[PDB]
């Protein structure tokens, strides 16, 4: 019965964040300032991985595919022994398998993965598809494997195809689409695309300049991209390239004067370890040597240009960062992580309310069939029609997030990558947009994770097995 | 509104579950079948302990502490470099850190704690004390933190205490305290004491025969305990000790006709990889046959038992109190502290009710609030009451708090029973209220997006 | 004082052999019939692998390699995490290391690897190059570790090296190598320009159709090769592409007519367990369907057909195989070890006898000057200059192989290499043809494997301790 | 014609050591320092385990086994599954295979071993008998099969024995075997025994306190064992019994004066690794204290030795007799069997000699052969010659041939030798007989085409 904002305006709180405290809001720039168009910049990256592929030999056919935004979720584990596209949840239990196209089943899953179970560390055999980047990889995966499986000048076996003399091993083919990934990123003609044609692949918004003079007016505003300057310069000029500045009637002023402190070429996530040589750029030139541009550094480097502590810096991006060295190093940073995915699932959310309705009422029946039946009974009520409805109910809920189901969740499961968020993330949200409906007063307080025996049972008011006497 | 049986009846639902797939119950026996009781078994442990520890040198006012129920929590981690007992949530963030009896504040656990964190995989610097037996040995460490602390003969240091020219290190101290624990439950007088006193020590209930053999009627029932089969005779025979069957008026009946296959000397969790050699026991001496119903088994391995049985893996449900790591059978997880956790939980509804007008208050006070609004609302009084009533309800649990959570977060210890667990309860002789046939269905554990955000836009969310 | 054949001429024997009781010769093709000239074939193999590898992007300074025999030695080890070639023993201890062409010395030998000692069984960072085709692939891989290490347009790393924006590990580089080394063999030139100028590429012999026939006088004669008919055909009728058959006088005769039984298509290790399909090939149009070709198939099969038993089979090949499935299905073949590399190096055993005289000498002057010492005594003797001319004299032996020394051992050490001989192989020799100086009833005795305490100690005529009373 | 040491006071070198590069001397105790005394300490362990085993239920004829030395060599391989004591190559070639006391052919080894070969890494099924203490364990094992093999009570199965109703596989007999020896030197009365008659069961000789004071003279030295420090005491107070110190006329020392430290409880080789907390023991009580020259530590690991002594890994020379695996210190591997082995390589010459000869004449007789070659000379009569003298050569040995080989191939144990020991000999103390300033030097094992080919062409081999 409290007030709550309006659902696609929230920041959901993971750990609760006292905002008046915060005196640095740092940003990411790919996929949290420069939010790209989707599924077009999907498709771009799809398009440039299979002409690189093409190029290095693969078979004219891939330049038939075409990227089907339906199709990939993030977070899926490849396993390069089978070829299979894996949905696991936070402990490895298989939700999902699919080989090419091929959704596989409970029964087959079980040949391949004895207990329906992958150790998720073994990062030899399992590559987990992880950022926003990674979904054109995801579906080009399924995309070859699906190709060399029924194409009949290729012999499909357990772990790879042979073409011809050659034998090609999936985990082969996985390092192939991941360098072609890497070389597209890094030495092809992505950014080349992205940036003459800014309209057509990346988000603008004049809400954004708001947020940030308003941010800078209660705290320092920074910026630590992995990308470098000369690209970092085109988008952040193109996202700030209004007739106006922070409100209508207002100067138009440059995208620097938003921020204490520019970093570029981040290295990130060595960055928050000893990252790299601190380094200044000419920004004439675009190379390297208020009104600083930095290179390389590290978090500690950042943390002191800005005279801060790391509890009262809000770090603000699309990635999801490990654990590792927090335990020694001190001074860790409040997080934000934008998930884009949340606008849409926030709308099936509401949307396919029906679906959700209808499986509460299955399980309130199934409930009022076994109410009157204990240890000593032997009736064995039929739910044999009301279990095949809820499976197929609950595979319709799936499929409404595409065909790999919610980023969160599958079935009553959540999802690996579900629980990463719950380990990294203070606060989360579809963008961090959604800051600018809160004041920088704002207490944020943490939303309760009910164990099953605090959601089932209610506050209103035995064996000596139970309470040992 | 959905009918669900009473609390303290209730089996809760990590995963689905249909009851009329299992073909095999299985059973550990120590606190179980055999639940000792609270709080006299543990000052028992707590008593042979300290007397153990006595004996190789430790000094004599170690006689003068007393158990104390209401300090433990299980799941504590002990950390043997500082000497802190550590309550840490399911990714190494610190909760509570107790010196001794000392609980030390946020700040301060910041000093020896970079970022209110640990490496819960520092198996050589951390302890975790998750068993029910781990209970006397966690009050143990705090006790002796105690007591070297604030005693004139001993210097205290960040790892340890000086005695003269000696040097203690927790580690060391910790290293003693472990091996005296072993040597009572394996060496010392800690079975033979229990076993000369059941009345004081074990529960008896006549609930149990009658639901085992009921679990017959449907499937097989087994049991596969770490004991011996002396000790396990001994326990076995008192949970039976009935003047009648699994229902009054009906013939008693030996413990051990209500099992398909006993096996004792398990060596889990060995036990359920290579094992050990398949035995059989001689029951009239208690000891090993040479050579291998009426039959008793000793050592061998999960594989074994499931050729014995003529199961699989998923057809069996393993009942029992100890977490596994997943280094298939499906678990029932028995967790004795529910039955008080419960309590808690409809008895102290108005501090619930309380917490929850507090955060009501707070969302009135920021309703008409955005970034571009410059009121700061005085929420110092607020944050202060929900502290304090936040500290009155951990507290409700004991001086460590809930085993399943921290203020509002939740425990490692939590994070285990979701992973590990199919079902829990308080005792297993909750399935005494559902019938074999029942659906078992999980119950959700929804995310902040999703329990915040009822059934009933810039393109830089939508991606356009 | 025993009669001997003359050294180039023996076959030196691991396990006792009576080849009496042998009933079937069975041959490999590749590297054993078919002895291809060094060092043309290994440039070939080099150059085509350079051309695939800047076919797919690498820089136009590798067409500027020049294959170097007097590098590689058969038998290394390439660490995928440093880039380095290691030669190790028989137990992972390290002898040689070498960063490109820069040979690392003892002391840094240790930064990189702790007690100078590899996990040799860590296949996902370690690959052994152990085969006759991997000679070429072998100084590749040190070539473009020298290459990208002091070409200015690369920084190197530990792990690798940055090319601009790309991070290129070791690892994938050397994956790039492998599998360019697999395409040019599976689907490239390779054998097109093998066979297009067979004089240049492949030894011919007629000692080769004389010894098989004589074979085939007592016994059964067959091939079992990977490579396909095709290709088998044009090899084998170049070998046998004399204007007689066996003997001078006779007419020619069919290579096939030598084999009771050919088999192509062997896949191999495979068809030593399960093999494949047993296939017949249509001579005519070298496609599938005495006098028969088979394709696929597997050891038990061939065994089978022969009418022959495991220990009555002679396997004559230049790969050597490990122990899998040997302890489970029965019938093991007796086996020759093909090494052409004995040829040089008994060369070296002979031709530089001087080194291994004054190395002899030098340990008898070391003997004499600690004569009369024991514990009591305190006098240490001066033996630096000894100690250095000791390592340059070893050093000399060593490099009298190449660079990377011999294939058997590094100074007193016996390789890994070495040691897989002695499993492996009941006999050995440079080349099967040493067969023709041994008659079919030749006993092959065992030549002892002397510990230091039997080496050391003469067979001519005390504390408790010792005796344990 | 290169100076050598007399062969019995030989030190022989697998890898070349600089011994003026060592500054730290370790020694294990148990059959370096303390050689126990043969056959009198295996008979006396033969003796505990059988009584050991008869008090458990197996049979009174146990009680007729007497140990007899000339069976068993150290590390053969007992086959589990089907009772077999074998010995192997160093790839898992069989070379000698037993059933009870019954040794088999060639032929019918392959119908229980495909290839007459074995995967020694099946650790579930094949156990290796290589340490010493293993030597009554190994003449045991035959004994029982060759006792339940031929007693009419038994019937005997591939796998075992049947007992009526009762079956007992050979794994479950090894179980109880290898239990028993645990026992009795765990439990048992074995350390009482030694301790109460050390002159029948103890070497002792006044060349060890001499060496060691030497040591001492030049670097540290270092006692690292397994036994407690009560049984240390014992022992090596007894090694150190003399009237005198390291030389007559010198003035008795403590044995404890000997070493820089002096460590007990190490639980090799888990003290190898991660180790267990480093301790120091009362050494008037012989118990740990609570608190950590004249001190005595216990637990600990080899990093931690190595700090106390200032060294490095290189810098250290491990003196003992057990082979430790590889997953860095320099080794000296005592191998006491060397001093009969080497017995028969010079009293024995006589064999040796006329299989050289009978290899002479084979060779002689193919002289003039190749492939064009027609003649199948005779030789069953010189193969049949050269089987029984090469039998006759092994049976030198003992029952079970030499450690080191078999006919003509090396041993398994051979090739863990060569791997694991910088240097071996018979005992430590041929160091007497070498400065301190030595360079050993290695002595090469030569590969055939080395040793058959003096120092002094077809395209298919030299590839052109």
């Amino acid at each position: 019965k409290k007030y709550r904002r309006e659902a696609y305006h929230r920041v959901f709180v993971n750990r609760s964040l006292a905002m008046e405290k915060i005196k640095c809001f740092g940003f990411n720039m790919d996929y949290t300032l420069a939010v790209y168009k989707s599924p077009e910049y999907e498709s771009l990256g799809f398009e440039l991985t299979v002409e690189r592929l093409v190029s290095i030999g693969y078979p004219q056919e891939l330049l038939s595919f075409a990227y089907d935004s339906t199709f990939p979720t993030r977070g899926l584990v490849f396993d390069t022994l089978y070829g299979n596209l894996l949905k696991v949840d936070a402990y490895g239990n298989l939700l999902v398998c699919a080989h090419g196209f091929n959704f596989i089943r409970g029964p087959e899953t079980r040949e391949q993965y004895p207990n329906k179970f992958i150790q998720r560390d073994d990062t030899e055999r399992f590559y987990i598809l992880n950022t926003l980047f990674n979904l054109p990889e995801t579906y080009l995966l399924a995309c070859l494997v699906d190709f060399f499986t029924n194409c009949p000048r290729y012999t499909s076996c357990e772990t790879g195809f042979k073409d011809g003399d050659l034998f090609m091993s999936y985990r082969s083919m996985f390092q192939d689409v991941r360098d072609a990934v890497d070389w597209v990123h890094y030495k092809g003609s992505l950014k080349e695309k992205t940036v003459e044609n800014l309209e057509k692949y990346v988000v603008k918004d004049g809400k954004l300049p708001l947020l940030l003079s308003r941010m800078k007016e209660v705290g320092k505003v920074f910026l630590a991209t992995n990308s470098d300057y000369k690209y970092t310069d085109k988008i952040m000029t193109y996202l700030f390239d209004f007739p106006h500045g922070p409100k209508p009637g207002s100067s138009h002023r440059p995208w620097q004067s938003y921020f204490d402190l520019i970093l570029v070429d981040a290295r990130k996530p060595l960055f928050f370890g000893e990252g790299t040589v601190l380094r200044q750029v000419d920004t004439k030139t675009g190379k390297l040597k208020h009104g600083i541009v930095y290179s390389g550094g590290s978090s500690d480097t950042i943390c002191d240009l800005l005279g801060a502590k790391g509890k009262d810096i809000l770090y603000i991006g699309d990635h999801i960062f490990g654990d590792i060295l927090k335990s020694k190093k001190r001074q860790g940073w409040r997080t934000f992580l934008v998930i884009p995915e949340l606008a849409q699932e926030l709308h099936v959310w509401t949307d396919k309310s029906s679906l959700f309705e209808e499986l509460q009422s299955l399980d309130i029946f199934l409930a009022e069939l076994y109410k009157h039946l204990d240890s000593s009974s032997n009736e064995r009520p039929d739910i044999s029609s009301i279990q095949r409805r809820i499976k197929k109910v609950t595979h319709d809920m799936d499929m409404c997030y595409g065909m790999m189901g919610s980023l969160f969740r599958s079935g009553s499961r959540q999802t690996l990558f579900a629980s990463q968020v719950m380990r990294y993330a203070d606060l989360y949200a579809a963008s961090f947009i959604n800051l600018l409906y809160y004041p920088f007063s704002y207490l944020f307080r943490a939303a309760h994770v009910l164990m099953p025996h605090e959601s089932t049972v209610e506050h209103t008011h035995e064996s000596p097995l139970a309470t040992r006497n």
